[PDB]
């Protein structure tokens, strides 16, 4: 043709939906946990579970070994301060935002930039299905409406940023997402595009997503009720308590209850690993000085440091010291 | 399932790329003429056609009487300076940048928050075909990896910004578009991001699409070589005799030959419409003073004024005076 595909040599149907879970599927004891860990994050998140919502892990899974090591390292931890802290492990297999790099695990798996998607989706799913069966609540951050079908069950947290907020194909995705949502602010710091997406993702919507056989699908939600704001700076941190103060607010103001969790990298530690404890315990002194909007903390944190990812020693001390500061200042707030 | 679609209520296919085309097909004159008016614009990009590129209209398009009403005042307007300016009307449905408002005529055709994508398709389709038969070479922004398997085949150029750019999976989209592609500079005013992608965009490649029967597909790319740099401002308008000899002096450093266009427009204008002449004015002069590497201009132009789109007689008068002052010295360069 003159017009279409001048510049396309090949063009290759994608395994669906269907075919990867169909080869690896669920079991019913996997399906319940699952869900199980949903119903808590959304009971943190609605203040009708005293403990607070950490998420934390790697900036991005590299190979899935290491991503098992940090596993059983990370719910070794959670086992031990489960009566104050809900640990649950981000599992990202791209970074946001990038003109350059590795594509990712579910892309590039064999990491020689051969796009090798179907190859890639196949061992994220495979890892991701050891990740349940160790009993690990799984993270993750939405950026496309396709990977939701592909992955998606296997999740109980999801983060909504501008990839899906400042699409108009699919701005209203989390309204469908069957996970509960935290949506993160903006680039420039302005809360009011989180607190409108947050308002929103709870009503009933449509939006182009694809169906389980990998077609364009026009999809009806029913709303998404368990949502709350990231706070994650912009071009100057907003941990701060005046901050959440003017969150809290913002987002009363919106007629919304104030439920926000604090990121404690990109822009409140400036890319440096070395700030992000100290948000960590600004936030832990917040909430003993009587604080009840934050209800969880997000942390990018790996076997070692430098990236902006705290090394795996540093996270064992920092969570092990927010839990003895946290005694039940969490339960006092039920 | 109580795991899967939990708070989806409806789900159904959309009409494919191939339905869309097979109702509103293309007569073989309007495909002889995109594919004159793409061969047109790569000559102009490339140094081959002395005339410069202008790429001008609506911030967004209204409805589809307006934009006819736009584009006859535009076609006679082009018949007029065609000599020294080829004008090529920018027809952009979706806003980027936002979070909240109306989902453009794509989606939104009713303009009652009525998400009827299917009609939407129809509706715009059935407009851009009568724009091409007004003999218009069509301008598009790539945002989204399936909008251009529905109406790229009518379009003759194509911005492309990080939306594309910023994704792992199709951001080497434009290697495999049939059409000119201009890379615009990112947000901060950083040209790598633009740089590099245009010179990846002459490269084969892989990316994450749709084949025209709307299933997800992996798409081999032959390379596409008709590409520029877009200047929009950053932190600071960058269109300035400084900014442009910066640009040229790392497209260099990166391999390339120098080719941008100059956006008069969001961050040169600083979103406010009064400035946009100047801008363009500007790039008249550094034109008469022995550029040669500004190809083009891109104007936010609609029936009415402020939206930091300037007014039709605004635009008239501009276009007019930039012709007036070129006359002679685009033939001077080649
Ligand atoms: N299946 C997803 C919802 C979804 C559906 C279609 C999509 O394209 C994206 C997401 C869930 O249960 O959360
Ligand atoms: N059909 C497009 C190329 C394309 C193919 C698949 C896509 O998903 C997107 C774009 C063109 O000819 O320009």
């Amino acid at each position: 043709d003159a017009l279409n595909n001048v510049h396309i040599t090949d063009e290759q149907v994608l395994m669906t939906p269907e075919q990867l879970k169909a080869a690896f599927p669920l079991s019913l004891q996997q399906e319940a946990q699952i869900a199980d860990s949903r119903k808590s994050i959304s009971d943190i998140i609605a203040g009708r579970d005293p403990r607070l919502l950490v998420v934390c892990g790697p900036c991005s899974i590299h190979d899935p070994e290491t991503a098992l090591e940090y596993a059983r390292r990370f719910k070794a931890l959670a086992a031990e301060v489960s009566d104050s802290l809900y640990l649950v492990m981000r599992v990202y297999f791209e970074k946001p935002r990038t003109t350059v790099g590795w594509k990712g695990l579910i892309n590039d798996p064999h990491m020689d930039g051969s796009f090798d998607v179907e190859a890639g989706l196949q061992i994220a799913r495979k890892l991701l299905l050891e990740l349940v069966n160790m009993g690990l609540p799984l993270a993750t951050e939405a950026l496309d409406p396709n990977s939701p079908q592909y992955l998606g069950d296997l999740f109980s947290w999801s983060a909504i940023g501008a990839r899906t907020t400042e699409s108009q194909t699919h701005r209203e995705m989390a309204s469908g997402l069957s996970m509960p949502v935290g949506f993160k602010n903006g680039t420039d710091g302005s809360l009011a595009t989180a607190i409108n997406a947050m308002r929103a993702a709870a009503q009933p919507h449509r939006f182009v997503g694809i169906n389980q056989a990998g077609q364009v699908a026009l999809l009806q939600t029913q709303g998404n009720p368990d949502g709350h704001v990231i706070l994650r700076g912009g071009k100057a941190p907003n941990y701060s308590p005046a901050d959440v103060a003017q969150c809290e607010k913002e987002m009363e103001q919106a007629g919304l209850r104030p439920s926000l969790m604090v990121d404690c990298s990109h822009g409140n530690s400036n890319k440096d690993y070395r700030r992000q404890p100290a948000v960590a315990e600004s936030v832990v002194a917040q909430i003993k000085d009587g604080n009840r909007s934050i209800i969880g903390l997000m942390i990018e944190s790996n076997i070692h440091e430098g990236d902006a990812c705290i090394s795996w020693e540093m996270t064992d001390a920092l969570l092990r010291e927010i839990h003895q500061d946290l005694n039940g200042q969490l339960t006092a707030r039920v």
